[PDB]
């Protein structure tokens, strides 16, 4: 869920408030997304949107009526590393991994304020 | 909460159903507990009851109206090891550790069916 993803990105970027800093960035970081990623942080977001859309094709995920930003899973953050728990059932485990990967991606790319609240005419 | 503790003990003992196998064992494994532990598994349970009672003295825990078996925290199980997450606030982090320790204790001691549903006249 949204609230596990928020903490995974602060696990990796402790100075950040992910829901403010990474929301509404580029063409993909945020609800939906279309067009060409404007940079690498945006490409991180596009890959995560594709991961979430892959998750929805999983038959395990067909039973999950709570769709991905409300679908709760388990993970821990320890010494700024993220671990998806084995108690996750297959669907939750797929979304956890989607989230792990996007948070780690976000910590490896530049952040460009120019792209914050980027006008949609760009996507 | 009860449901995080159940999974921590299956993290460590994967063949088990903790809520059936360790409930109502000796004088301490179960709600409450008084008397002398009948064995080492029971002493594991006494130490965990003392941990939970220590937790209740914490000032952090004073705000937690949901008392410990409903007080949810985060942890992961990976390769049969348990890790209490850093996103746990202090109270939850104290209970998580109480639970980590009891699950690891339960995996290191003998299990004695004689003590299963042990008559209270014994405690
Ligand atoms: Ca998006
Ligand atoms: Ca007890």
């Amino acid at each position: 869920a949204l609230w596990q993803f928020n903490g995974m990105i602060k696990c990796k970027i402790p100075s950040s408030e992910p829901l403010l800093d990474f929301n509404n960035y580029g063409c993909y970081c945020g609800l939906g997304g279309s067009g060409t990623p404007v940079d690498d942080l945006d490409r991180c977001c596009q890959t995560h949107d594709n991961c979430y859309k892959q998750a929805k094709k999983l038959d395990s995920c067909k039973v999950l009526v709570d769709n991905p930003y409300t679908n709760n899973y388990s993970y821990s953050c320890s010494n700024n590393e993220i671990t998806c728990s084995s108690e996750n059932n297959a669907c939750e485990a797929f979304i956890c991994n989607c989230d792990r990967n996007a948070a780690i991606c976000f910590s490896k790319v530049p952040y460009n304020k120019e792209h914050k609240n980027l006008d949609a005419a760009n996507c």
